[PDB]
């Protein structure tokens, strides 16, 4: 579907970059540490992560393939739009059966906000059997799509929905947020913004691919946040909340990088989809590469753990 | 035989570029707005547009097509040069234009150099015989210098300031090699409509002209001399801090469009690309426009901008 | 094997560069100076040599050839680790006489290795100094031991050594930090080996999948010149040797210009000392005069004479 | 000889540039003024050039077309290495050049070197049996290194020093690696009237030497070794305010002429790329020339300078 795109169509950014190729990863061969002790064990929306990863939100077989390796793993994992369930609830026919202790994250979109209501939101969460919902924001996508393209008001309804019983985090696709994204994100009780930064998969040359097959506004679908711009910028306004990069940091060490611009987890998606297609196991794979090169990084630059390597950098 | 050399010839910038590309838009995530209220319409030159947009100079089958889609499309017309009309008035029969574009807003051409031989009354003529809603002198020295042209410059800036004020309003612009802060210092007391910046990036009027004096560039580097668009723009306005501007120079794109808002500018001018199209005719000229002016609008919205006026700003340096 | 992977896969780096090729040699042509009364001579480690150059730890018919172009050309050898020497103890000073040879170890075998095998290691080797040489990335690598816990404060205790001994990177490079924490041991010298030349973690890599599959991590170092510039600023006047792809006497020089006190090249020597001996010193002659021309042309008497003569390009 | 490296070598820089690639003509629509009064004529070592040109020094029939390009163009021109000449006793005569060009301004070279062994008076003699009108001395350590010819740079600048204000007036150029900041401060003293800064960016001595002993360069990155073009007109006039200095080494086009120009040279000097016009001779070189100067006259135009000296700060880091 748009499946196709993801696995087919040259969806990728062609012109920004996540940035991240800017930042240097300071080597520290004489720091005097052990792989050994390099810890890639990280909390987050209140479970346990083995390591600093979440699978990122991907849209039935795949999931499957997806949740197996999270558990296996000790990762998270983002959960394709369930805005199907939200009147269809037995498209239920959902993934914790293969993943029971893994941690979940339902995803939404903060648009679905102006249809869908709390409890709308208590049921879909359940239904999903989640531990927190991602509202992901994206209005480019969405203009590009000539889809649902009303992001107006939107952060009031979600600032006065608030703290809801189950965490709750703002991400954006692959275009990124801002500077200013944050300042209006800014105190929301939320648990985690997802930075989802240009750099990797664009949804506006994917959402074109669909409509043409090819990109006709190459330029249009290269607006956006590089990751690393916008993990510095929202991390400058929001110091607290844990900060996922993803958009585009498919490399352990690129990973690193970005631990090191100041983020907290990373989360990958384009990238898991192939692997996603030949089953867990091989995801796993994948994935546990990841955190192996992660790990190598981490321990390359003096960080006994992902918190560890913030500073850890300099601009190439 | 530029018309030839337009579409034949590798008549862009080879080195130069707008450097619009050395700008990040800002994009806006959680801007909070709704697509359908990002409002392109934009009042330019006393008539009121359906976007921030102009066809800009060319030169009259081309010039039908164009005005055409102008009417059309609630955009704007610079019209090419009527030197030619003023030299043979007869011949006038081209910009009829104003019979396939009724209301739209043309702009009348001409080049602050003309004003060595024609004076307040022909340039009055001019606007009349043409039948449009003001007109814009397009300077131009280094096209000039290499067409082998006649290239005196003296005096134009005083020449025009003293037949200031017009009947219909009045724009200076370049022809993409761009006006510096120094040409917006030069013009700041003419009481002029707008300025065009018409800066480097696009058709390189230098390039052209030899590969018509030659049908190739001989001198390629005096030919990439120029003030580029994001930097014209930019180096205008603070000169200018008000008075309209257009951005034109290869700015080939609803989001470099954007950009170039961003940056300063109230309005944007493609020409050389409307060429090709104003071959297939006034249709495939809108389809044109009318894509870019969505990509505009768009991009606008991704930039959390309502309408044009309030890009100003959001833009920063990759 | 590693051998095999120098000489037959693309094991430089290939992202990272030595920065060196961001610099300026100083240019100086009113310098007013004459070619002959330019002086490569350069005491070392307790001996004196012809150059401010050594050979570089390479991994005993290749030793064979280096260690003579080392006696002919009259400057620096960095032998080969001699973790093997130490293990196997019964298994090349006589192709090389009174040259520097410099003992390689591996900071991290203080972990099972103390002072007497250290000297006995030096002794069997016969050799003017050790040189460590730490690494954990290379290490992590090629999955290993990787405990570098405490290395340091390890070698400065059995440090005040019976001889000579420098520090050493493989040439993912030694940071500003790095030197800080070698800053107060008594060392002979340091050398940056800095990224931009061969990839240590590239070799392993292609030893393990004969692909680099993780060419980012592989790339992760500090380049030369900057290694030279930071170490440099910790380590105002210990001797400094800079490698890591200094593969060219004009970059030796820029390498001397940004506070290098001395240079050394290695897996471009290695191909040379394949066919023997007399093409390594070709080789490392050539070099020397292509060094000796630029220190001239920048108008610098004697290598210590361009610390001061690069700019930012 | 060396000849066809400079005929048939890849002898030009391979990476390291003249630096005016780094600067950009800040263009001037409005400067007008009219090409027609932008005067190239720029007086130089006590004779009016018609343009702030000098033919490179290079190196016998070749020699004679330059020469007369010369006299016609107006031009000014660096006799090759007097070499042979003064202890070769030889040639009014050979290689001349003053016979097809009598009022041309010649300068006659010499390289510092040879104050080793050439008295004051030796140098006379030199300057009058060329019929010259000055001597610049090229100093050229890189080029003699790798040439492996005479590589003793010690004291050479006193023996300028001390036998300076000569009958005839006396520059230091280098020849194309390039004179730093302090090869001026050496140079401060001495009373001469003009430099050559000679930068790294066009035709590289040291690839040229390597080109000859290999017929390759076996060190590209030494060959390189050079105070780029730019970088040493910057250089050198930030301690010579009053010398006139000839931008040479790569300014190869008009454009960078003025490039050259407004980075505060005076004169612009090319060699290797006059040199294979000077074998189809002496038409076709002014033809280059004369293009050149057409060249930097239009790009003076663009800028706004209405003369060379005018240029100055009439660029900006691109
Ligand atoms: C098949 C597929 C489906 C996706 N569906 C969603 C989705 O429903 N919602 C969403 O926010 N992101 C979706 N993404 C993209 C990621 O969640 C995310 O926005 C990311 O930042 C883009 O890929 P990358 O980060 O791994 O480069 C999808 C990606 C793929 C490949
Ligand atoms: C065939 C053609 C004819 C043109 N004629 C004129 C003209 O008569 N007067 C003028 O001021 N500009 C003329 N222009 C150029 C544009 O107004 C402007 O300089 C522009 O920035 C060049 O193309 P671009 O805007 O897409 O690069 C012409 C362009 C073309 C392609
Ligand atoms: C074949 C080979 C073998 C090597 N063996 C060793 C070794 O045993 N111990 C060591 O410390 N370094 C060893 N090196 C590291 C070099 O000293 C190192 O690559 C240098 O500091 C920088 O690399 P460059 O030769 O690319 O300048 C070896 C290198 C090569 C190419
Ligand atoms: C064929 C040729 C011969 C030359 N002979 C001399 C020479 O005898 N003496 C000298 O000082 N420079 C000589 N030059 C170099 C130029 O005079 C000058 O310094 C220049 O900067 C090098 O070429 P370019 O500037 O035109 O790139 C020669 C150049 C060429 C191309």
């Amino acid at each position: 579907k748009h499946l196709e795109a993801c696995l087919e169509g040259e969806v990728a950014y062609q012109k920004t970059t996540t940035g991240l190729e800017g930042f240097r990863l300071r080597y520290q061969a004489l720091a005097g540490l052990a792989l050994s002790e390099v810890d890639l064990t990280t909390p987050f929306l209140g479970k346990t992560l083995k390591a600093p990863f979440l699978i990122g939100a991907m849209t039935e077989r795949i999931n499957l393939a997806l949740a197996e390796a999270a558990e296996a793993l000790g990762v998270g994992m983002m959960l394709g739009s369930g805005r199907i369930l939200l009147e269809r609830p037995e498209a239920l026919r959902r993934v914790r059966k293969v993943a029971p202790k893994a941690l979940l994250i339902a995803n939404l979109g903060l648009a679905q906000l102006r249809r869908y209501g709390r409890d709308d939101l208590l049921r879909l969460v359940e239904m999903l059997e989640a531990d927190a919902l991602a509202f992901h924001v994206n209005p480019l996508q969405e203009a590009v799509q000539r889809g649902d393209t009303d992001f107006r008001g939107l952060v009031e309804r979600l600032a006065e929905l608030l703290p809801l019983p189950f965490p709750v985090m703002v991400k954006e696709v692959g275009h990124g947020l801002s500077r200013e994204a944050a300042l209006a994100l800014r105190d929301l009780p939320l648990a985690a913004v997802d930075v989802a930064g240009a750099g990797g998969t664009s949804w506006a040359r994917v959402e074109e691919w669909v409509r043409f097959g090819e990109v006709r506004h190459p330029e249009l679908c290269e607006i956006g946040i590089p990751t690393a711009r916008a993990i510095l910028e929202v991390r400058e306004v929001l110091p607290h909340l844990p900060l996922v990069a993803s958009g585009g940091v498919y490399t352990g060490t690129d990973g690193a990088k970005a631990l090191a611009l100041g983020a907290d987890l990373l989360a990958v998606a384009r990238p898991l989809l192939r692997p996603a297609l030949e089953g867990a196991e091989r995801v796993a794979a994948w994935i546990g590469d990841y955190l192996e090169e992660l790990r190598t990084a981490l321990f390359a630059i003096g960080a006994r753990n992902p918190k560890e390597a913030r500073g850890r950098v300099e601009r190439v």
